[PDB]
């Protein structure tokens, strides 16, 4: 692609606004936004996580207004994003485990992963396994032909984030060797007791242009939005723990760009 | 609206200065600024929090000087905010029926989950409902997401409301709706965890500019300014181990100017 | 006051001093410490002893007399820092061992670090943790307290006009006043909070407002106020005392012409 | 070398690669982990096994060959100008469901946490190392390259301990640091976060660039058309059901942009 | 007294060196460590041994001699303009195998953690000190230089306690701080991080420069062509298997660029 001039005028811009729901595992009809209770296999060899226990990446493919070698493409220029429902984590009165005698429920805390991406094509994934002997369950899409090298880097594990409730968070990351046409941002905050720190504002914009002033270019007039918002773990009265996730809002401003 | 020029001169500017009190539940005549002690339900199905156990959003509707005889009109535009949590040093009272942190020690200070939030708008803050637990029974006297479903635990677009009443909208059920709020500027931080330390900064030297990327602030419909806040600072643990939310008031000073619009 | 031009040339002066902390000083050996904390069994019986209450520090500094349409001293810049930060490395003076054979628990827990520069007394607003607290003789505290005093009672207005008198826990700078003062403070709460104290002679704070005007010194007096509660010292017994440190101030002033 | 003008026009190249971590790999299933940590019975008997010691990672990357023809008083060198880098596989640390120790009764497994070292360098020659020992009486194992003729001074600064990071799986992290008195032709960056419970904080983005130019606008100059990349990404320790702890490391991605620079040699 | 123009051309020099820590060095094997910490039986009987007290480090570095010929109303002085600095040997704190106290049953040794003081200064004369005592009744030991004629006022501010950092291994860290009322000809920077579980956070890079010029564009001016470097790098405490705890320190690297400045008497 040779990138030429931006189109100007009233009809040269469009905006996408939507929310991606989290896919934490949803172990029953009452537990949307939660995983199944976490269990611990006795050995790496016996690690066989239940589908319902594995958070997955969220993805939405958004069709844009139809535009057309010498063509126009939608270019993603800005992003506003927000985690939706941060105050829900103040419910410390619902089937929780008291922190001490007579105390309030222990709040959602521990390992979090907050991730979002905007691209002109599916997010490209690289597989990395904590334990190459993990048996990923039917219904998930996971690194195939895993070897002990999969624990650090096995270049065979390439995928596209092209399906919902399918790609487990723990075995996939954005592939830094690809994703030229995507902007991605993520933070893993580890530890058993790390407190969530969640900021909300409608005053913050991320610019998606690269160092050449070029944003993601939407192939086939499709925009790809991806997210993960594992906020931590909910501890119930028994001490068992479940991942808890929240939805993510996206607002993307796009402009027409001529390319060859 | 088409937004046109700012009016200048002595008469073109006004200021709002006020404080919003916290609405933490106020369980008796001695406990203004505190919630009821927290109780925990023994199942998701049995969650039934009492009204005095639920912190609520604070809101004030501030009438501004009348601009038009009949509403090509003038509107008050909010341009700058100075804000501060009032009484941060009260959290140094570690001698008042607190739980000793160890044998012969001082009282445990207020700590744990906090929510610090403020907004300035030309209309009521627009809320989206999100529920930790869709089967929670919210109490009479509160305004809460209705017709809740399991989808209410992640995103149910039915739960739309206006922050239009004080001591009514529970903090835990509602957030600013990011799909709306074009005419409001909002800012909030949830710091979770039972041990997190409050970090509270005070200064009279800090200003927030409320102008958007087009140089336009909140425009006050009907000449009303809307101020909203939550300042849940954490939990107070008393000698028994019982925990209560503790809140503090928030100071607002907003500078406004007259702006011509075509509406 | 119409504020007119700055004088140039005899037109500048500097104030440099240390403000000592007022932590309660419970005996002849314990300057910089409070009495050990004791806890009431009810809110209604909260009756803290004077030597258990840290107070605001204040100094009124007479400047060179002006005007034998007048000149006023304008405060323009501040250098400040906490003096004696390294004294908190004394972990051998009859403290509580962190574990068997261990060093003494260092000073830690709730801190309040606060400083102000003004051309008049710092203006205060009272806020009470517990409106039924009985404040002791020889302190100046919110009077006619009601339950509304726990969140905001506008009757509680005062001037920081006396050293060792205004308890820290029942007063804050009044944000509705203090037009002629610049103040800065941080409360860090929690029994395990680590002190984080920075020292440098390279950092300057500008005291000019949005209009280029610093505090103007009424009657040619500069007002410096401070609190530096660093945390609590834990004795071998488990008893805890507030520990405070002195604050250095260097203020540069210039002569400014004003009308009345 | 006096640095002259940048060549313009085939005047720019890119290196993209990843460096695997070298944590000790104690068996055929534990690539990316160390052996479980054992504690010596006395300070003077410290004697860590090779598979218990994380080492520095290094790769030397050949660049397009310059100066094929005889030149007179001048050569071209590849100059490293920008870096994008990140840790690969940060989400793997969300596996709290295998062989772990419950945080509390009925809880999930304790995640990887505790001491971390995150380090990367880009240079026109091998990273220069200085040795500093926690304990000068530590017996370092066969197959490692460690500070030799150690004395009690080695615990603070013994200027004899000079080395080049010129071998993978060999230089123990705990023995060596970048030599701040050398490394003129390298840019290095590292953070040690100590403590038994410290939580990993790992950021990923493809939007962040580090500029490698010094205060004169000159990046690392690649001697012999070779680029040296070095890394350590000890993320923390994994705790087994038994309580035994193993270091866990992750791979590092590098993308380096280079331009041809004329120099008077 | 009057600072005039910078000399150009011969006109620039660099100082590069390390300052070793002075943590107390309680025996021939324990350079960089203090004596294990003991606690007094009463507040009034506090009496720390010399080898239990970290001290300030100082080096005076001779610069190229200036003003070899008679001058008239003016001299040249070396002016310190920039500083690169870093802690040397940060990775040594990853030794969790050397007879430390296990974090839990079968776990690795507790890393160095707890209270830290990281301090450095560059000046054209000795660092000026002010004494502040935690406890004015502490008995400071023979071989140290400590605030004398201590009173209860010494616990917050006794202006009698003025000193110069003019001797290595002598001025205990806990007794002394930079005097903010003096030090016009020094630039100093320090952070105290207090608490028994405080994790070390130590960054290393050769890409960060501190500018030493004041608001008038003048750096420290070196009296008698001597540059004073001072440091403290108490990284935390090491916990032995027994539970006993020792301060652990590390060396600090300094690189200072200086230029010749003309000054009028
Ligand atoms: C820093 C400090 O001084 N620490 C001491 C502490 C404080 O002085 C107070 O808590 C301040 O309010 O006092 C500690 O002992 C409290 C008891 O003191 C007993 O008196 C003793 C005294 O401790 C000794 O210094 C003296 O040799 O003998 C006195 C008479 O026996 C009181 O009788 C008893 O009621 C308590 O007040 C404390 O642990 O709180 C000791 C600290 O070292």
């Amino acid at each position: 692609v040779e990138v030429l001039e931006v189109k100007t005028g009233v009809d040269s811009i469009t905006e996408v606004e939507c929310f991606l729901t989290p896919e934490m595992g949803d172990p029953d009809e009452h537990l949307r936004g939660f995983s199944k209770s976490i269990s611990i296999s006795d050995t790496f060899e016996s690690d066989s996580p239940n589908r319902d226990m594995l958070p997955c990446y969220s993805v939405a493919r958004i069709p844009l207004p139809n535009l057309n070698g010498n063509i126009l493409m939608w270019e993603a220029v800005t992003l506003k994003t927000e985690v939706i429902g941060v105050t829900s984590l103040m419910n410390v009165h619902s089937n929780g485990q008291a922190t001490h005698d007579n105390g309030a429920g222990k709040p959602v805390q521990g390992t979090s992963f907050h991730f979002f991406s905007v691209g002109g094509e599916a997010l490209e994934l690289q597989g990395v396994l904590f334990n190459y002997r993990t048996k990923y369950p039917d219904g998930t899409i996971f690194p195939k032909n895993a070897t002990v090298q999969s624990q650090v880097m096995n270049t065979e594990h390439k995928a596209y984030l092209d399906k919902n409730k399918a790609y487990p968070v723990e075995c996939w990351v954005p592939d830094p060797t690809r994703n030229e046409n995507t902007r991605y941002f993520g933070t893993l905050t580890g530890g058993e007791n790390v407190p969530p720190v969640l900021h909300i504002t409608n005053t913050a914009t991320t610019v998606l242009l690269d160092e050449f002033g070029v944003g993601p270019l939407c192939k086939g007039d499709n925009l790809y939005l991806s997210a993960v918002d594992v906020c931590g773990m909910f501890t119930n009265r028994s001490g068992s723990q479940q991942w808890r996730g929240l939805s993510r809002y996206f607002k993307v401003q796009l402009r027409k760009r001529r390319v060859k």
